């Protein structure tokens, strides 16, 4: 086995096709399905799997009561076979904690889980299913990381962490790991003013992360990482097509180097693929809440502060609940290009549906096609009333 | 690993022996068994498995209500170990959608799932568990495919698709795939006037598909495919032993090149083995509904419009519900001939049993023997009243 | 991989140690455990597993009602990991039917399942998980076989079948298989007057089967098979220590060549290890019913019509239900001798416990030790009242 | 594969990080989780797993009633994937019995289970999943062993057994196994006056076991084993930081060669890492009951009868139930040192929580870090009232 290198460009994205869907909430109405949130997808050279943070209880279990709570001792990063639901009997625990990332380097997988109280959290870095390195909180305020997969190049896997306020300046660091060991870390540089929950992907040009500014911005900050030099830059998506949630309406001039104003102290994890004319942005349809999901083709969105959509695709109707979204790719697929993929977390229960006492989600996932495929919509599909 | 070639003829069929049975509805009365329909069987070089379209809920789950519905976003092609039932915990998702086919080429498996609304459906072709190619609807009217396994020769795997009306002329295409990539496609030629849900098998003479004419015919159309030249012909089974359902009574002269009349806009997926004097046809016992199942030895059924049975075997009593049936073979078995096999879908619930609000099925499967074996009958075996 | 040869003698048996126990009925009170009966144990070169005939329902499932019934279409031979219970989610179906045997030859496993109505039953012989050969009923009266493992030598695996009356002379055949193919079969010869449900083991001297005479005898018939010459002899255990159930009290002179009288048209599957001074017999403690189980060291029991016990070990107290028992050995274990093993089926439910409507069992299993180990007793352990 | 040799020293322990946690009781409120107690953790060269003694019933099962009982015929040593809970469907049975140990030698795993009545118990030694050797009770009074992993060096795996009184002098033996075979055994020598439930680990200096004196001592006895010479010594931890439970308050002078007095006929399994200035002791926080858990850095605790803590870490709050604790290490990890690990059994139910009729546990586990990591606390997390 050799370390994977990012030698390909993105495939041309002309539409999106269904990749995976687990229908976890539907099935968990009458099966031993774990309560989760913060899901993602990540590939090994021989298999792609769903990932999420378990809450250490099933949905029908009485301990599902109170699972809106983010950071208990009963959480763990689990993985399970593609499009199966996360069950007690098929879920593999990768590490223990309430914030995570994970990625395969071509030889083995690195998984990182953070646990602890708000003022004393720590990250444990696992490699090849063994703990290798640990990182203590540096700002004593909820050390946290991506909640989707990291990306590796020739054994080097960069990860973005934040420690500090969610409603003001915080201390963001980019760590560079190899075989679980810390090669280097850097403080955040560039014009991004607040960074959380980065969604990353890699291609020949380097590693691109689309993150969330929770403090002031409804445009998304972007971190661009060179995994060879182990250096990075940051800014915002220049486009006036704003992609955080909640957010103001789309203006005609975006902001490249500062938060676009209107909504403070809020946001959702999201993603984009930034690739010149081949650029596609994901966002919730609603500007007010986590409902609906759509992809928009916005040429040069990263660098053009006037850029508007020229094509799109609805993924989830506005009538249906969405949630977190993030990027991943099968870096070990055949062919001459990397096929862009993403998942959308479909949150059910609290706070929006409070007849039940739990919060969970299911997953839908798409990858790009060079065809111009017809579109459908992909709801969670569970009837909340069945759980009453 | 090498691509499989179809180098053998069919084994002489003198009777049928039990191959597999999952008793899924019996077991699912008190286990986490997924609601399914449209099942089949398909072999890898090292394992044979059951396949079906899940409905994304268990039978005892409240979401089983309404599963007579064919095309929801909650369906997926799943596979599971031979004769086990399709459970939440043992089912492997092959792809997402509501119409499918799947086959192994000797090196890896190709699976195809179609999803979307009626006017905007698309097929995604997976190879070696990765998406490779996509096909958009060409007639904007429920793009659909075999619902049983495809067959490969030297890496080339033909698949029959239909897009268009189920009650009039439609647009049928034969696609030729290799490693998931589209080599070629052709429009339907020959005398078959309507094609749906082809059941296929391969042998030295080529690939033979027995399909369903949903429009006018109660005889079954046949497509014969040369996977080397990538060409095909079509006609109907000439025999007056009619094998669709519902159907008229058997006449003494069948039809080779046109639908045999009596029943319009209806039918069921079925199969046959067409091999000269070694020819066997499957059919429901009832001419009116999907009940019972029998095999009939009808010499030269394909080409002889006077041909009648000279031997038979009851598989399911007329008193018991049947459903879809299709062909498969273990192409990787030892010996000098390919042993013909088939499955029968045993549908339970709606529309025939409407005290329950669900529709599901179990599977029974047989393969041929050169012995003249005693016959039994093989009902689903569940008591519907237990579910009330 | 090479075919296994029987090159070793039996280890000296000085006591019996616990080998496996699944507690299936206890666990199945609140888990998806399949209803079974007729269990056994059999080893592969890399794993040993529990086997049994499923009834195609769980114990808590409503379809458990009526499972005293022996021969439904819903039965299958399943295998599952040693000492785990037979669950819906961990059980592997070997073949479909209501009477079975199975054994590994060193390269692959042969499994045989019989199905059909009483007058038209057939055996299907599977090898390396594929059907290879089939055998039609020859007496049209419940074709049936061992219900425990067969034994192989240099690829040749003999199996004992019976077709015909259970209450009079029947037609017993010994079949000799290699890679699932029929090499040869012989009609029963020797002085055994009725043969059912043979329990077999192999060692350098050949293959020894201890069976059940259901017609007239309460001593057990024995078949001795030479797997090289493919020939056999038969007689009864000469010892007056009678080992069938029900049975008369032990006399002081046994019978070598005829049924010992007292109980007609009844019996239970059992076993023995016949090895000169190293001879041990298994039996129920009760002479009237299937309760208790004990092993008795009876020197030269096979050939000495005066032989009595000189040592023993209680396995199951008379107060607890037992049932079928049979032999197996790990032929792939390290060392210079084959360690004798056996299982006892612990039947719960009907007919003896009729407050419940089901019949099932759990398994306990022992192997021999060269130590003189202390003895315990090994009940099923379920409380029947919990199921009411 | 080669036998593992203990060639490394312990990593410097500056804090403890979360390693694993299964949340078994939470999940088992609504899943098929087996009732357990006496858990531990042990690594293979390619995987680390949780181990425990099942009670042969699930928690929600009616047979959970009475599981405070220690030694039934329904117990077995099971193992299951790291941080998953012990379920009916994912648990692998290693052997049958009510007291156990297990360890991998680099080539294969040895597991030992003891079963029987109090006066006639026996150990069966399994190697590479086969029974190899057996040991009969020598004192006829509950033959028993470690309840956590053993340790191997160049194929030699020492195990500590005790047979005899729990409230007076007993007969302790150290056995030395290789490939499951008994190389040698010795009677206990040294100044330890009573030995139970040893927790062991290995490093270049040899094998160190921290045990429980159930008779008179609230300091812990220590056995130090040379696996090459196959010899041992024993004493107590000299430190006045007392680590049994229940126990007196900490004095200023401990005892090196005799039980520290105050509490008779009681105790709990525990552990320590004894490594000069790198020494850490585990203990319950409460002196009266099995509640809370803490690690204390006590330099030269083994040899210094005045030694006090200079650093510590809370693992479980005093408000939460703890239980057994023991040592293990991943001997096959990369790097230049062995990373010290431990687990704590979190007992729920009887006797402390008698509203329920069962006794079970969950597991939390930590390994050492060279960082000074922030601390959290790790409760079982189940709400007992949910089970009423
Ligand atoms: C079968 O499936 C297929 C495949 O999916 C279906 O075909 C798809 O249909 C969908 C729906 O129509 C399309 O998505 C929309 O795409 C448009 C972009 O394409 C249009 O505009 C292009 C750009 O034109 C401009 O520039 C060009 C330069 O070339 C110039 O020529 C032109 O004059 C103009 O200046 C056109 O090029 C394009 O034409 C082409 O395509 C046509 C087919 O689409 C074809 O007919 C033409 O011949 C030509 O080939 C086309 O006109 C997106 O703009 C749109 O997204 C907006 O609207 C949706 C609602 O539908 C909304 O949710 C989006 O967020 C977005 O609108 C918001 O944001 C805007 C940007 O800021 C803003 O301006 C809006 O006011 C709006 O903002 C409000 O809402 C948001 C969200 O809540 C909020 O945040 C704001 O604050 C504010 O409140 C859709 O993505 C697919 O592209 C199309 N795919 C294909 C391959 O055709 C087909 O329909 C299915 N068949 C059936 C029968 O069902
Ligand atoms: C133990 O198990 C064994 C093995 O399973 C059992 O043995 C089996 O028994 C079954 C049941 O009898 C047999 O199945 C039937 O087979 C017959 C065909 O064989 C008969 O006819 C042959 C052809 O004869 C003609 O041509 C020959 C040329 O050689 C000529 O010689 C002859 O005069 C005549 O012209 C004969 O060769 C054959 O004889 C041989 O076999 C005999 C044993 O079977 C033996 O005794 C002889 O010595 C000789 O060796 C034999 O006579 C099928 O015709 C039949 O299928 C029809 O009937 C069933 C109902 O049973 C029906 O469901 C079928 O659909 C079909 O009938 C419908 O279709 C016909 C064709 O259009 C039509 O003509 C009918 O009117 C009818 O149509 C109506 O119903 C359908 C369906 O609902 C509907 O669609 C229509 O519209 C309409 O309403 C059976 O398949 C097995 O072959 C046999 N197997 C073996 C190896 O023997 C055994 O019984 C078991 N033992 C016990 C104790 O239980
Ligand atoms: C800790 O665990 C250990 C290890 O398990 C326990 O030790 C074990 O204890 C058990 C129970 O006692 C023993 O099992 C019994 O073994 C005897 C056989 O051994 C006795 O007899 C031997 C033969 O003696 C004869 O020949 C010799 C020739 O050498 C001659 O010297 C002698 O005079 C006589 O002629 C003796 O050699 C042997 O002595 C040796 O062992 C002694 C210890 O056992 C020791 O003290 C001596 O010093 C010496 O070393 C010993 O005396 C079996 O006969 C017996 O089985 C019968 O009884 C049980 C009931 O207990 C019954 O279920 C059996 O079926 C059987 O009895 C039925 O069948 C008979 C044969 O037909 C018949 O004669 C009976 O009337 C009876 O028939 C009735 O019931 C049956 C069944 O329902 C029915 O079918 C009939 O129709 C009828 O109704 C036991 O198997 C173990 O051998 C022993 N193991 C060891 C290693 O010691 C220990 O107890 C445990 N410790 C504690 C504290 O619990
Ligand atoms: C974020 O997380 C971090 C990392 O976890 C947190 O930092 C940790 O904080 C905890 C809690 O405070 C610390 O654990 C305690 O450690 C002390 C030992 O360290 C103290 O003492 C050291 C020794 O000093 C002595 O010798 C030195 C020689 O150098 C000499 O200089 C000195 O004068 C004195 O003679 C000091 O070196 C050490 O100072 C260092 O560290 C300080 C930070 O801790 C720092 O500020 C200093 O600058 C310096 O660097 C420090 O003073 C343990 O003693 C203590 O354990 C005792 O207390 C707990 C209760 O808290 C109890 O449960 C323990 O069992 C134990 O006390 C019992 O046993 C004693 C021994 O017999 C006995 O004397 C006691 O009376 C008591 O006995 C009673 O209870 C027991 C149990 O029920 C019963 O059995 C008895 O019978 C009786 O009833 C703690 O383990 C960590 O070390 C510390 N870690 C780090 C890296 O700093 C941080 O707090 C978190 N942040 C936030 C905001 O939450
Ligand atoms: C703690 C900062 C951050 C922003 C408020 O919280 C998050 C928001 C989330 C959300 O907006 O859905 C859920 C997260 N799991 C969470 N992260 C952690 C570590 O708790
Ligand atoms: C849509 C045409 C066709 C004929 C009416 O429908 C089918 C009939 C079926 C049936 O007759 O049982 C069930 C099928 N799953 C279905 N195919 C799809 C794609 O919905
Ligand atoms: C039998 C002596 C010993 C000390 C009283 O008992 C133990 C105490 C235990 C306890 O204190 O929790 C539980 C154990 N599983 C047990 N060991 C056996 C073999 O029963
Ligand atoms: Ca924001
Ligand atoms: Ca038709
Ligand atoms: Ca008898
Ligand atoms: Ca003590």
């Amino acid at each position: 086995r050799n370390f994977n290198n990012l030698t390909k460009g993105l495939c041309t994205i002309n539409s999106w096709h269904i990749y995976g869907k687990d229908n976890a909430v539907r099935i968990g109405e009458s099966s031993d399905v774990l309560v989760t949130r913060e899901p993602y997808v990540s590939c090994d050279p021989d298999e792609c799997r769903f990932y999420a943070l378990s809450q250490g209880t099933t949905i029908r279990g009485k301990h599902s009561n109170g699972t809106i709570h983010d950071r208990s001792q009963y959480r763990a990063l689990i993985s399970w076979p593609l499009s199966s639901p996360p069950t007690v009997y098929n879920s593999r625990v990768e590490c223990i904690g309430w914030s995570s990332t994970s990625c395969h380097d071509g030889k083995s997988r690195m998984s990182i889980c953070i646990s602890g109280p708000n003022n004393n959290a720590s990250a444990v870095v696992w490699y090849n299913r063994r703990p290798v390195a640990e990182i203590n909180t540096w700002a004593r305020n909820i050390l946290r990381t991506q909640e989707s997969e990291c990306v590796c190049h020739n054994g080097v896997c960069p990860v973005v962490f934040t420690d500090g306020s969610a409603t003001g300046p915080a201390d963001t660091r980019i760590y560079y790991f190899k075989e679980g060991k810390i090669l280097k870390w850097e403080s955040l540089t560039g014009t991004a003013k607040h960074i959380e929950e980065c969604s990353c992907y890699g291609e020949r040009t380097g590693i691109t992360c689309t993150c969330k500014d929770n403090w002031q911005g409804s445009n998304r900050p972007v971190i661009q990482i060179d995994p060879v030099a182990m250096t990075h830059t940051s800014q915002y998506i220049c486009s006036p097509v704003l992609t955080d949630n909640p957010r103001p309406n789309d203006p005609n001039i975006g902001k490249c180097n500062d938060p676009y104003p209107g909504n403070n102290n809020n946001g959702v994890k999201g993603f984009s693929y930034l690739d010149g004319a081949n650029t596609w942005l994901g966002r919730t349809i609603s500007t007010a809440s986590r409902s609906g999901y759509e992809m928009l083709k916005v040429p040069n969105a990263l660098t053009d502060d006037r850029s508007k959509p020229i094509q799109g695709q609805t993924i989830v109707l506005n009538a249906d609940w969405s949630g977190y979204s993030g990027s991943f790719m099968d870096y070990w697929a055949e062919g001459d290009c990397y096929r862009a993929c993403f998942y959308v977390e479909l949150i059910r229960g609290r706070p929006k549906e409070d007849k039940v006492w739990w919060t969970s989600n299911s997953i839908v996932s798409m990858c790009s096609s060079t065809e111009f495929l017809g579109q459908w919509n992909w709801p969670d599909g569970a009837k909340i009333e069945y759980f009453l």
